[PDB]
């Protein structure tokens, strides 16, 4: 409200604003400027029908074809149609912006040799609502996707308007907006980069980091719920310990959302309780009291600190990336065309790989915590599977866990991609990164998370009133409880819960929950 | 036309017939008389309140907890709502259906105690169009998917008309049917089975084999277009040197593909051809002509079939499975209530995770067939990448590759599920399958493989036109090239190809090039 | 002289310690606030007060509370019961790289354990005693622990020159008085990611040396097939595309191929192709290529982005190892604290990474193989690099098999980071199964030698058959000798086998890497 899109200082955040938000895109003057003069010094350089690679040359492995200036529209015309080639879904809006978002930012760092208009173009379709139409597998990482894209700039190809794709052409003329006409290496400079992987990535990785908050958020309440021990969380066993980020963060966020609890209890009157109930035992005595809690309740500054970390990592390469120049070739000043490949996208190749591991091991946590509170061997005293009535006769939440142990498994079954190149185009790319599909990976796994906390934020809250719990609750739980109550009712008797779930799903995959903590309590997660 | 589900004799096309095609299905009456009798009696001994799993007892870890004969009806009914926490897309109207007829035949085969009223109204929602809305998520291997069926039933959960679901209730009055009452063992027998995984995984063997023969046709095609060897294929090297089933089929299948090609050349005439090329060249001579080719080219027949005895393998074991009491506890006559696990999944999780692999390899060999026509190194003097005009100005082919490339990497990163169990329930369902996982996956590459074979289609005819070698091609090969041509036209200058693919592509998903040979030909494929 | 101070250790340092021997010294200060640690919490133990592991049953068994009267007991009784490691022993710089972990752990100062236990940890390492350490039974490294903590209490096994025997024997065949577990000491030894961060800790500092070797390697090759240099310049990436990992290794490829005579700058192919085009306004067909493949061009890409995983497994694997991974811990008028600084999921994410990169670092060195053995792609060399008459030689043709193998068994490797399974009754839910995600990694760091092996042979023999020898720049030729001195070329064939696996096990030396540096004072990053 306005992102500023200089290919300089574009953010993951801001990248979501534009994608999710509608936020307003603005290519500064500095920025265009850097453009025209870039243009202009390049068209004097085409224009002597000089040796570069994709203006005055085929494609890929057909470089060894030189084509004269006199193609020089046809040329970028053909390549766009031919690399359309897209298949399967269509990627929803906000995804398809993130993209375009993504491509522009490339461009408009200067040294693509792109005429203002492109950037010009681009951003239109941005801030005016013109959606292309994606299809999400094509890319061996992004040409097929981008190709897609750059289509639609110049009549061609189709948008995505109400989850359908309709003729682009026809929807700029509903629009007064007329079709552009690629000129020297701008088709190219449009579909040759990491925009695809890099846009959806930033999504993913943005969720990502929101899903680990709202995972802190359940996991404290559930953690004041069973009245555990807040000992695993004190900053000296990290901060001093084992310093490493995200165990320090996720251990202070734990911190500020336990604040104000009646029902945790501290290390100090654990031990206690236990001296006291060695009275008189003998030397080795069987207890009732458990000085420590299981892992699912103790190790998750360790745990979800480590995915964070990945978390991080892969924010920090993807802000390297939407302000680079993933391009090829690349023009700089007073210097001859660089040719090279950064339009490989390995490097987030291997971040969103890694994001899909970090994530699957976040909802393995959530998932072994829904065991741990519908298990009345370890629930520390709450009723088999939480049921309020009768057991047996009443189910309670035996059958929502099931979605959610499967869910763990699905995760499982999803391996990298990064590391699955396969040779094409006359064996000229020979090695590929597919990208793509590893952002893909880490959105499934991400939207599958929501799912598994769903079912954890359920069962939570029902653990709240069953053992009668409420007063108790600190603050930021008692607004967690409330946010997930005021969508789905405590569970009397046995009823449908595939609507509950989904409900709870949803709020999830819009940061609710993360919301709620906002605007009802001082804290602030980091 | 009417099928029968005798609970005996149900085949995995017969089961494809009522899911796809609609085909009327009809419960015999020595199959009705066979419930009602067991239904009678079964009642007999309920009727003394006597402990019989899910039926006089709570469900899963609570099988602890006895209920009385007075809880009847909402035993069951609190079973199905409890359990219906399905969650993630709903299922095709054609998947749905399967997976009731496969319910329907398990419960006509006599040993669940089911009253003859239930297999009636099963019958009568397949029979009538009323297909429930099923989603994909939730059966450790299939509870979640079950229960969501098993709810339209009783007229609560929701009916999937015209893609979205509707509140089933509705839909009942509107139709007149009025809701059945969950009896005794009802709501269990309904849920407590195979039949998500076995009626989707009998769709998939299905296509799957029909699959393999569309990979025969487009490779029979290729191989006339670059006028490959056919002695690859003679019966001798199969029928009596290396015997494997599906080996001997897909050989065979490849001689009637090819029997009256003026294309392809023999043995015999590639030596002679070789003998009179090395007139005189000296003692070591390096010729132009291939004695051989690659192994995409003549290994057809051990790869496809390999890939035929998987699918063969699964098919026998979907076809016990469809004809079995995939349920718990069970009724014999004169014996105690059997309390066993035939509701486990594992056979038909290990079957269909096998499909997935050998349709992913024969995805594999596709690709690099593709590859083999579009490297002018390997394609026997066709054009680089199938372009008719100018090179480099034209790309021809070139992106077309990709999203079949990066389709081979996307099929790699599916891993096998029915090796995935997580222990739930407090431990009680320690092992299980995850078999509707593994289907779903198998289905994926399934899908996958056509767009992987549109873009092998069209090559191919592409291959023909440019080469003009159509008269030469075999009655199969002409009528394989008409079938390409007639959806989409031969490629002239480059053009947008996304919605070339997703054509041929779709005319693959519904046997079409397989209906070609039938109407065309007198070729009777294996 | 290593310093394990608990604070500073570094993973080259923990190499240092393990494959060269070098001498380890546990500072005044770290023995001090260890004796005085000590001190305190002994005083607690006293009181006969709840403390796990110290006063309670180990697990799921923490109810079960213990008397102190059975100090001793309790902490053999543990370490005894855990020795259940099975599978193959651990390698004697394994071993070591895991012991060192250890000890700079109890070195921090806050883990209770009586200075002895340091102390005698650091004889063994300082006196060639190797712990027999099984490698399977960690869930991530109670088991691999259990076996340590074995030999300094007399049992268990040791490892003497390559066989298991009894640490009975050698303690009193080296004059060397077994110990006696007090309060906590037992548990100390074996709660923590010792042997994955030991492993790990090998494995990266490794890795990075593959990352170089496959740099040195890959400018041969770039050199002996005439590459163009445009793909490495500096303004490409350090301007461009300011990826760390990218821009190193655009620096050291300009390093590697720094003053060649068979390179080609860009100017000059532009200017020779454009002389080679006729006129009009038509497209015509050249022989020459602008541009290069992927496989030698898209270097700085692909290896960087390794690079930069390497980098923050490195980084990750400095905090962990000096870090008070053990439980319960000890600090200044703070109750005892309870959490989880044993959980290895920061490494298990870590070395699952690394195994990823790894592969795709093996992925691009075959696919050079591919290129340079195949006469349609090798920009003129003989088919399957022939010295005589093809065909009737096959040359490298049956060298490039077991690379194209390697690259499919690497890519059968999973994550092990996500596969945990709960146990101890469901006390431990949660696992990181961060041992396996090491020694996946070392698998392929292993298997990325032999297609090294491949690709530094194919290199060679590609020079000299082409005979550009003197073309080659002063690190190329440094790399072609070292070949040489190793596997001489190939002229009619012959087995391959003995040659491969001789410059695989010079590889995993730093043989190469160790040339350039000698014979040409490159600085490689």
């Amino acid at each position: 409200v306005p992102v500023s899109v200089d290919g300089e200082t574009l953010t993951v955040e801001a990248v979501r604003r534009v994608a999710e938000e509608r936020a307003t895109v603005d290519v500064p003057a500095e920025s265009i400027a850097k453009a025209q003069k870039s243009r202009e010094i390049f068209e004097g350089i085409a224009e002597q029908n000089i040796p570069i690679y994709g203006v005055t040359t085929g494609y890929g492995e057909m470089i060894y074809m030189q084509v004269d200036k006199s193609k020089e529209v046809e040329l970028q015309t053909n390549l766009v149609r031919s690399h359309s080639a897209g298949v399967g879904p269509l990627f929803a809006e906000d995804e398809a912006r993130a993209i375009v978002a993504a491509r522009l930012n490339t461009l408009a760092k200067g040294h693509s040799a792109v005429r203002p208009i492109i950037l010009e173009r681009l951003a239109q379709y941005l801030n005016e609502g013109i959606t292309p139409a994606i299809p999400e597998i094509g890319s061996l990482g992004d040409l097929a996707p981008l190709s897609h894209v750059a289509s639609t700039l110049i009549g061609e190809g189709y948008v995505l308007r109400d989850g359908r794709p309709v003729e682009t052409a026809q929807v700029l003329a509903e629009r007064g907006i007329e079709p552009l006409e690629l000129r020297f290496k701008e088709g190219l400079a449009l579909i040759n980069g990491t925009s695809g992987m890099t846009g959806l990535g930033s999504l993913v990785v943005g969720r990502a980091l929101e899903q680990a908050q709202q995972a802190e958020i359940v996991t404290a309440l559930l953690i004041e719920a069973v009245r555990g021990s807040t000992s695993p969380f004190l900053a000296e066993g990290h901060d001093i310990a084992r310093p490493h980020e995200g165990q320090i963060d996720t251990a202070a966020n734990m911190r500020a959302l336990m604040r104000g609890s009646g029902l945790t209890v501290e290390h100090a009157d654990l031990r206690r309780e236990l001296q006291k109930d060695k009275e008189a035992g003998k030397d080795v005595q069987r207890s009732e009291i458990y000085l420590q809690k299981a892992y699912s309740l103790r190790a998750i500054p360790q745990v979800v600190g480590a995915v964070r970390d990945t978390l991080y990592h892969a924010r920090h390469k993807l802000r390297i990336e939407l302000n680079s120049a993933n391009d090829n070739p690349l023009f700089f000043e007073g210097k001859e065309i660089f040719h090279g490949a950064n339009f490989h996208g390995q490097p987030i190749a291997f971040a969103m790989d890694f994001v899909t591991i970090a994530l699957t091991q976040l909802g393995v946590l959530a998932e072994r915590q829904i065991n741990r509170v519908l298990n009345r061997h370890l629930s520390y005293g709450l009723p088999e599977f939480l049921v309020s009535g009768d057991p047996g006769l009443h189910s309670g939440f035996a059958g929502a866990q099931y979605p959610a142990t499967a869910l763990v498994a699905e995760n499982r079954t999803i391996g990298p991609a990064s590391t699955q190149s396969v040779p094409s185009n006359g064996d000229n790319q020979d090695v590929v990164s597919m990208g793509l599909i590893s952002a893909r990976n880490a959105r499934r796994v991400l939207s599958n998370n929501n799912k598994i906390l769903a079912v954890e934020y359920l069962a939570a809250a029902q653990a709240v009133d069953i053992s009668g719990r409420f007063d108790g609750l600190s603050p930021a739980a008692k607004a967690t409880y409330e946010a997930v109550r005021r969508l789905v009712p405590t569970l009397g008797v046995d009823r449908y819960m595939a609507d509950d779930i989904e409900l709870v799903a949803d709020a999830l995959s819009r940061g609710e929950f993360l919301r709620a903590i906002a605007r009802e309590t001082d804290i602030q997660l980091r």
